[PDB]
C-alpha cells in the first residue's frame, strides 16, 4: 500500500471525484490532473473540508488532454506514480462538432495519455480506463434488444455512424477510445497492465459538493430535470436503460488495480434496469415534500426497456469485485438529499 501512488486524470469531474475520495479514504496517496490552478486549489478545499488527509492529495495543471504530449511535464514530476486512473473525457451533449468535441479529444487525449505513461511513467504497473456501457452493447438502429451482452461484447457503431448526432458521438467516442487503447497494447506493447471499467447510466451524490443545484452532471440530470421541471417549466426528457451508482464505479476503479484478475478485463458496471417514471416513483414515496412540485410524466412518451435494451450478464464482473451494489433507491435518495 505505502509503495502505491494513484495519478487520476480529470480529478474535478462527476466520477472522478468520488474515485479521489474512496482513493484518500483508503489511504492513497493520489495525483489529480486538473485544467486550472483554481480548480486543484478548489478540490484541496474540499478535501479539507471533509476532514480526509489532504497531504494525500497534490494535483497538476493539465490544460487539454486532447493537446500532444499533454500528461508528460505531469508524469516526469510524479515518477512515483504505479497507477494511472485516465477517466477525463467530453461526457456531455452541449457541443456542436461531434468529431471535433468528442471523438478526437476523447481518442487523443487517451492516445496521449498512453505515450506519455509509456515515456515518462517508467514505474507504471496498472492503468485503468474509464470506457462505458456504451462500448459494449448497441444503440438506436443496433440495439439488440433481448439478447444477451457480456464483458466480452462489442457495440458495433462505426466511426461514422457516431457522428450522426452528439448521442451516437458519444457513444462512439467511448467505444473507439476503448479500442485505441487495445490498438496502443498491440502496437507498443507495454510493460503496464490494463484494465477497463464501462459503466452504465451512473447516478449517485456528488463526492463533496454540489457546485450548481440548477445543473448536476449530465448522467445525473436524469434524477435532477425531475426536479427542476417545475421552476424551469422544461418537460423532462424519459429514459430507460440501466443504472449504477457513482460510488460502486469509484471503488470498481480501486479494484481495478488492487486485483490481478481484472488485468485484461472489462468490468461491466452495471446494476439493474430503471426508467425515469421508476425514479419519479422513488422520488415522491421518499419526499412527500416534494410531490406538490415533482412533474406528470406522459407515458407515451416513455421509452419501453424491452423495445430497446440488451439484457446484461455481467456475472463474471460482480464476482470479481466482490461487494454489493447500491440499489436504485438509496441512489436516487442518496442524490435527492444533497439537493433538497
Ligand atoms: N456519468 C456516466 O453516466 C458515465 C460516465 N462515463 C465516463 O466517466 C468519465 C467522467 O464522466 P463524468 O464524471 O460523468 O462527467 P463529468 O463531466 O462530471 O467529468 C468530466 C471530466 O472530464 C474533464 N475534461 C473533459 N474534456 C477535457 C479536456 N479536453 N482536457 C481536460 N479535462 C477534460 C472535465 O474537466 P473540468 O472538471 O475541468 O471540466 C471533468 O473533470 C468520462 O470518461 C465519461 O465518459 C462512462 C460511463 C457512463
Amino acid at each position: 500500500s505505502s509503495e502505491t501512488v494513484v495519478f487520476v486524470s480529470g480529478a474535478t469531474g462527476f466520477i472522478a471525484q468520488q474515485i479521489v475520495k474512496t482513493l484518500l479514504e483508503a489511504g492513497y496517496k493520489t495525483i489529480g490532473s486538473v485544467r486550472s490552478e483554481e480548480k486543484g486549489k478548489y478540490l484541496k478545499s474540499l478535501i479539507e473540508s471533509a476532514g480526509l488527509n489532504s497531504n494525500l492529495f497534490n494535483y497538476v495543471i493539465v490544460k487539454d488532454i486532447a493537446a500532444k504530449g499533454a500528461f508528460n511535464e505531469a508524469l516526469q514530476a510524479h515518477p512515483e506514480v504505479t497507477v494511472f486512473l485516465h477517466t477525463a473525457s467530453p461526457a456531455t451533449f452541449e457541443i456542436h462538432d461531434v468529431e471535433k468535441e468528442l471523438l478526437k479529444p476523447a481518442i487523443e487525449g487517451t492516445i496521449n495519455a498512453l505515450n506519455a505513461i509509456t515515456v515518462y511513467g517508467k514505474n507504471v504497473q496498472r492503468v485503468v480506463i474509464t470506457s462505458s456501457y456504451a462500448a459494449v452493447a448497441g444503440f438506436a438502429n443496433l440495439a439488440t434488444p433481448g439478447k444477451e451482452v457480456n464483458e466480452e461484447s462489442w457495440n458495433p457503431i462505426t466511426y461514422e455512424q457516431a457522428l450522426e448526432n452528439p448521442f451516437l458521438g458519444y457513444i462512439g467516442s467511448k467505444k473507439f477510445a476503448e479500442k485505441a487503447v487495445w490498438n496502443y497494447i498491440e502496437e507498443k506493447k507495454p510493460k503496464w497492465d490494463v484494465t477497463f471499467v464501462n459503466p452504465a447510466f451512473v447516478l449517485g451524490p456528488q463526492a463533496f459538493a454540489v457546485r450548481d443545484k440548477s445543473k448536476l452532471n449530465a448522467s445525473n440530470e436524469i434524477i435532477n430535470s425531475l426536479l427542476t421541471a417545475n421552476k424551469t417549466k422544461v418537460e423532462p426528457q424519459q429514459f430507460v436503460g440501466y443504472f449504477i451508482d457513482v460510488r460502486d464505479v469509484a471503488k470498481a476503479h480501486l479494484i481495478a488495480f488492487e486485483k490481478n484478475e481484472t488485468v485484461g478485463q472489462r468490468l461491466l458496471l452495471a446494476n439493474a434496469p430503471f426508467s425515469s417514471a421508476g425514479i419519479l416513483d422513488i422520488i415522491e414515496k421518499d419526499f412527500p415534500e416534494l410531490k406538490s412540485s415533482l412533474p406528470k410524466l406522459d407515458k407515451s412518451k416513455a421509452p419501453k426497456f424491452e423495445e430497446t435494451e440488451s439484457v446484461v450478464n455481467n456475472e463474471k464482473t460482480r464476482r470479481i469485485l466482490g461487494f454489493k451494489f447500491i440499489d436504485l433507491k438509496k441512489s436516487v435518495d442518496d442524490t435527492i438529499k444533497q439537493l433538497v
